[PDB]
């Protein structure tokens, strides 16, 4: 039978080959939500051209491009197989990838979903903890697509806009941490300090109200509860760029500081993403675990495996979607409150897009 | 066998009368691990004299003094009654109050516990979420006391150094929120937005690794889970002073921003305090809920009652102490990890004090 229920998996994406780097950067610098540059239509291509060599070099250091699409595909296949059994009344299910800055783009995916004549479309963010710069930006693209195509949707929409504490996500993280603790020397296991690391935000974004640091903090505590507080931890933040203030502590400074303080056995845990990413394979694994850690005289630094193709994580995706369908909800209660100092007029329009849907 | 088990309830304290304000400020400004001032022994008394009138005026606005001691005493009495029945082998139990910056001082309470000839002494912080500037300052005073008096303790020490997700604490907050949502006009209940508000930290402290923002985030999520996400929330931060950057968003800016954006029905929840305090009775209730809120045309702003004399909260305190005794733990696993960028040599000494205790 023709597909009945579309699951739109949303992610920023990354360039699949070196050749895709420039236009990934160009689409990003053009995104008026993410940044207000003067004369932005002229500055965006110039900044993309300037930054491209450096970013292509990073992807070169990890094998030539981003693995996000492979992993997103494998997890979406697994999720659809389960949902056809779990939810016969909404089957067949089909997953679609909507990347914000590379192909397939969010707008290309919506065009195909409509072409396919689905009865309902679920905007399923692949970021478990909500930031306006991540999930909000992917949801804004859905609202803006219909606003700009000048037609109403032909499908019933709803969103799973966050899931920072789903019990099977927490189980996957706990399982990968225990697997990685087993690979330290046994005599150092109990000395291991865990740094959960997540992409940082600028403080201008924290201070306007972004939900993300409190949600990532929640994910951390539920993982440590499941692990029975077996090792001590901190939550720290990676990927800061530029001269402005961002939320710290920084993951690089924290690795170096712990080493300087005699804690030389460290487990990194990428707590805000669901697959490997340049953040993990370059920044944590090369910049921090090889170079920085070597300079400071670490004894053992390891990183928990990304969730990637763990079948339990496909089972989480499916249970999220199945609960969402049975609840009839259109979005979380949290999406109905925009940031207290939000200055972007589209956030309200996108919230209303979802809360106002027929059903 | 006389009192056998002393429970030292630690809090920073506040001045009980207007006459106690100057010496509260003086002790604060002499505390070199909270602040390093040029020519500190001369400047501290001067800044204490200069800022006393303004701080006396805040306390005069709430009736002439801090209620922390009355509430802590009532909670401590309730806790002891329960502990004598829960734990006959460690009875009789006696509570002592140790305030960091007013009488009875931490040092005074230790002197009495040792005078009393207790077998066992439990350093029980009354902050559920740990900051190095709150619970860590109290624990450093216990270590420094023995280091100064140059005698070893005569009782067996251990600490309950944090408890941000204790199930009965969570139940108390959820109960107080729901009863406050009952006081709104029924036609706005669904519209109410919850701002959990906790004392902020300077970014310099957050960026060195202080555990506090992630633990307060955890308390917020456990409370919202218990409430089944009935209303939307943000966690925001109050009490910033001075011109340096602190963690935001600010509670005051957030209340003004929500009003300006049409969310004019707000419930404030002091999520990091267990009793009323100048930050609730003056800052939230007068500066924000009366002056700020009237000025931007709020419709309804309420604040959940502080835990104060709720008997389920004395139940929580006793359950924490009974579980701690049964577990034989000397401190949390998290106290065994100092901040990654800690620069105070005493933190390691105080950690060792607790982890090394006989028993
Ligand atoms: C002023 C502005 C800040 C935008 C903001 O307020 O966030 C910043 C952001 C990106 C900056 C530009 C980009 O970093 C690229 C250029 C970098 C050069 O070193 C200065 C000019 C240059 C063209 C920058 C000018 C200016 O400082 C920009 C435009
Ligand atoms: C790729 C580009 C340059 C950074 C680098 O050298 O890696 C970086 C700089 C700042 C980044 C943006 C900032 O990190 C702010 C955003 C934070 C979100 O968690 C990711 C998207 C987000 C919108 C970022 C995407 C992208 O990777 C950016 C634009
Ligand atoms: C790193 C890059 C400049 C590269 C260059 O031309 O040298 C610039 C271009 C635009 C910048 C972004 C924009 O200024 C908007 C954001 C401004 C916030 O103040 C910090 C992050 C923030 C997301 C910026 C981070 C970073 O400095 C960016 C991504
Ligand atoms: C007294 C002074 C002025 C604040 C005011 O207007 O109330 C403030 C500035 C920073 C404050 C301190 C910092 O907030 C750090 C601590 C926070 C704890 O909640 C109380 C003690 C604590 C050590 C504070 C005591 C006092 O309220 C201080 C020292
Ligand atoms: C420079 C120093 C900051 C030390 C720190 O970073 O902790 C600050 C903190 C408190 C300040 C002092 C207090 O604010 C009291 C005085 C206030 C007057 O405006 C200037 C002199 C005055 C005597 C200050 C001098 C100086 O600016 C001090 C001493
Ligand atoms: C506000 C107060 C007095 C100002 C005055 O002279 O009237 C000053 C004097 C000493 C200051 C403190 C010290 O500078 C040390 C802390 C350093 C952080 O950068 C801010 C908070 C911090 C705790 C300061 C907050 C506040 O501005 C204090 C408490
Ligand atoms: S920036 Fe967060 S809702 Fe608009
Ligand atoms: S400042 Fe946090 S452990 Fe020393
Ligand atoms: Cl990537
Ligand atoms: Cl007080």
């Amino acid at each position: 039978r023709k597909p009945k229920t579309g699951i739109l998996m949303l992610n920023m994406g990354g360039p699949e080959t070196l050749g895709d780097v420039h236009d990934f950067l160009l689409r990003l610098f053009l995104d008026r939500d993410l940044m207000t540059l003067p004369i932005q239509n002229k500055l965006a291509p110039f900044i993309a051209k300037r930054r491209t060599p450096k970013i292509q070099e990073q992807y070169r250091r990890i094998g030539g491009g981003s693995p996000i699409k492979i992993w997103t595909s494998k997890q979406g296949e697994g999720m659809v197989k389960l949902l056809d059994e779990l939810s016969p009344n909404t089957a067949p299910h089909k997953y679609y990838i909507g990347f914000r800055y590379v192909h397939p783009l969010t707008e290309e995916a919506i065009e195909e979903m409509e072409r396919d004549g689905l009865e309902r479309a679920i905007a399923f963010t692949q970021y478990p903890q909500y930031s306006c710069s991540t999930t909000g930006s992917s949801l804004n693209a859905i609202y803006r697509y219909y606003n700009q195509v000048g037609r109403k949707p032909t499908m019933k929409w709803s969103t799973i806009d966050r899931w920072p504490t789903h019990h099977l996500l927490i189980q996957c993280f706990a399982d990968h941490i225990l697997k990685e603790l087993d690979h330290f020397p046994l005599e150092k296991r109990s000395e291991v300090v865990i740094l959960f690391s997540a992409h940082s935000l600028p403080m201008s974004v924290v201070n306007r109200g972004d939900p993300y640091p409190q949600e990532v903090s929640a994910t951390v505590q539920k993982v440590m509860e499941r692990l029975e507080y077996c090792n001590p931890y901190r939550l720290v933040w990676q990927s800061k760029v530029g001269p402005m203030p961002w939320l710290g502590p920084q993951t690089d400074e924290s690795i170096k500081g712990l080493c300087e303080r005699g804690r030389k056995n460290i487990l990194l845990v990428p707590i805000a993403r669901t697959s490997d990413h340049i953040e993990t394979l370059y920044e944590l694994d090369i910049e921090y675990s090889q170079v920085l850690a070597k300079e400071c005289g670490v004894e053992n630094i390891r990183r928990a495996e990304s969730l990637n193709g763990n079948p339990l994580f496909s089972k989480a995706l499916a249970d999220l979607v199945h609960s969402h369908i049975q609840s009839n909800e259109l979005c979380s209660k949290q999406l109905t409150l925009s940031c207290p100092l939000c200055v972007n007029p589209v956030c309200r329009e996108t919230k209303s897009f979802f809360t106002s849907q027929q059903l």
